[PDB]
């Protein structure tokens, strides 16, 4: 596997992105969000959140906004017909975001 | 040779509004879309400057917010001609 190489050069696969956030310790840290999309009923599943309740509430808020604004973004793709899994990977080990 | 059943041709709608005399009136708006350069053409507006500018602001917003609604269609690649037909001889909108 890797180790370092925080963001590789070149186009990443769809559903994978990188963000920077203020963890529980207040020091900025990098995270990678990985989304796995399969055929389903719009169910949202979570992993890698350090069991943080506030983080899960944030995920729920984001997915609710996605459901409410699916038409304004996708222009015809149906969220109700696909299930998503979001995995949080911490690459600097600063703490939960 | 007012509103027949079934879906009319796309770009054709009916709006209602108080006229210059304050009475409600029903107008039908027809849009013709051809391949062009984003030009806006207007007709049947009772040569009223207020309606002309209203449509201008609307098209400005449409250009500014095209991706949210159209899902990818480019407004600047089509020219639009919009015409107004009054249904109840009430007055200008």
């Amino acid at each position: 596997q890797g180790g370092g190489g925080l963001i590789p050069e070149g186009p990443a696969k769809p559903g994978f992105l990188y963000t920077i956030g203020l963890s529980n310790k207040g020091m900025p840290g990098l995270y990678r969000l990985e989304l796995q999309v399969t055929k389903g009923s719009g169910k949202l599943a979570t992993s890698g959140l350090w069991n943080s309740s506030s983080a899960k509430e944030q995920v729920k808020i984001a997915f609710d906004y996605f459901k409410a604004n699916a038409s304004r973004i996708s222009g015809g793709s149906k969220v109700m017909e696909h299930d998503f899994h979001l995995h949080v990977v911490e690459l600097q080990n600063t703490g939960p975001l």
